[PDB]
């Protein structure tokens, strides 16, 4: 036997609606940002040490300025998770991304593991200082071409986002202790799950955890070369469900099942439109 009734979309949308399924966790990568305009600064198709930035921080900035999105306006998977907040069914919003579309779309710090930090804040890098900084300032160091020092001490200041050389933030660290023995569902979307230590996450589901993947590829599977994992499709699959598509599409359909397509819609046009008018 297992928590859901069949391993489809529509097993776990009967699930969701079910007394035994309380508290989701959604876990997040850059596909749900691609429809965005924001891409994937991985994918081959789209177009990072500490020490050398420290040292040399003209480069990032000037990288940071070529990809600097042109707007932030989140989306339809966004405002689902959004949904998911106003139902009192989000536990928690673990995500790999930096582009602070989470917050535009109104969830909360506590609702939040920026698992691989994040440009909402920005820190003056001396330790004895650690001036903070908000993006706006940030942003017209970035646009205006003006390296970022701190007022304070002159120091660089470098955007809160996870750098290769540095550690994943403590937070990620002591929640995933404590939300991965209270999680009914987790909800993974639009990533290929290939990055360390946040793939490490699926693992941390108890066993009976239900665990829908929507993503435009089928990912999480056991690695035949070396070896837990995602099992979709084996007579063994209890539990774990693949939608593959855009992440949008998916959480429209996914939406649809639990009758909050147009709470959706209704959301999504009006948080448009007023980012739309500025
Ligand atoms: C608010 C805001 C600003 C910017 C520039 N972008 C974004 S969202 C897009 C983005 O991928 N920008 C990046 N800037 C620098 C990058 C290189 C890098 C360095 C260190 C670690 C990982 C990657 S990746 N949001
Ligand atoms: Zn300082």
């Amino acid at each position: 036997e297992r928590l859901l009734d069949e391993l489809t979309l529509e097993g776990v949308a009967r699930y969701m609606q079910s007394e035994r399924c309380r508290r989701v966790i959604c876990l997040v990568g850059a596909g749900i940002s691609t429809s965005a305009g924001i891409p994937d600064f991985r994918s081959p198709s789209t177009g990072f040490e500490i020490s050398y930035f420290k040292k040399h921080p003209e480069p990032f900035f000037a990288l940071a300025k070529e990809l600097y999105p042109g707007q932030f306006k989140p989306t339809i998977c966004h405002y689902f998770m959004r949904l998911l907040k106003d139902k009192g069914l989000l536990l928690r919003c673990y995500t790999q991304n930096i582009d602070t579309l989470e917050r535009i779309a109104g969830l909360e710090q506590e609702d939040l593991v920026e698992a691989h930090g994040t440009f909402y804040t920005s820190h003056c890098v001396s330790a004895s200082c650690r001036h903070e900084y908000p993006l706006s300032w940030m942003k017209e160091k970035i646009f205006s071409e003006v390296t970022p020092k701190c007022e304070d001490c002159q120091s660089l200041v470098k955007p809160d986002i996870v750098f290769f050389g540095e550690s994943l933030p403590a937070r990620f660290f002591s929640c995933m202790q404590s939300d991965f023995l209270k999680v009914d569902l987790l909800l993974v979307m639009g990533t290929s799950l290939q990055v360390q230590p946040f793939a490490s996450l699926i693992s941390k589901a108890p066993l009976s955890t239900p665990r829908l993947l929507i993503n435009k590829e089928k990912a999480g599977q056991s690695d035949p070369f070396l070896g837990g994992g995602m099992d979709f499709d084996s007579k063994k699959a209890y539990r774990d469900v693949a939608w593959l598509g855009e992440c949008d599409q998916g959480c429209l359909a996914l939406a649809e099942l639990l009758g909050w397509k147009k709470e959706l819609e209704d959301l999504v046009r009006r948080e448009h439109a007023s980012i739309d008018a500025q």
